[PDB]
């Protein structure tokens, strides 16, 4: 079978891995694979990475667009707002990723809302950084 991306060296947490700290090494579990290497690359982390940490999907929010059919898309700060910040569907992009924080049911509703937290690159919005919803 082919590589995985499996980190070789020890990442910290919000970092952006390079070919470097990347290693395609054939190991288990097969989390996800290094096609999308050069689209995903730099890609950070939400908690700290051990040494030979392979990718998985649990502990990295949006690895990369590798889904097809959407339906349970969730909506992802791809860019850094900070706190207080009225974010839009501009800097706001509800895609299909893991886990399922909050999905873009009525986003069109609370779009351009103030944050009371303040938020990261690709971070995975949730009920629980936000205030009261409708």
């Amino acid at each position: 079978n082919k590589a995985s991306v499996v980190a070789n060296q020890l990442i910290p947490i919000n970092t952006a891995l390079t070919l470097i700290m990347m290693k395609a090494e054939v190991v288990t579990p097969m989390g996800i694979p290094a096609e999308e290497i050069p689209n995903l690359v730099g890609m950070q982390v939400n908690r700290a990475v051990p040494l030979g940490t392979t990718l998985m999907p649990d502990m990295v929010k949006n690895y990369e667009d590798g889904t097809t059919s959407p339906g349970l898309k969730s909506v992802v700060a791809n860019q850094l707002i900070p706190i207080n910040t009225a974010l839009t569907l501009v800097m706001m992009k509800a895609e299909e990723v893991s886990p399922k924080g909050i999905p873009s049911e009525e986003i069109s509703k609370l779009v351009g809302m103030q944050v009371n937290r303040a938020v990261y690159l690709d971070q995975t919005l949730m009920p629980d950084m936000v205030k009261n919803y409708e």
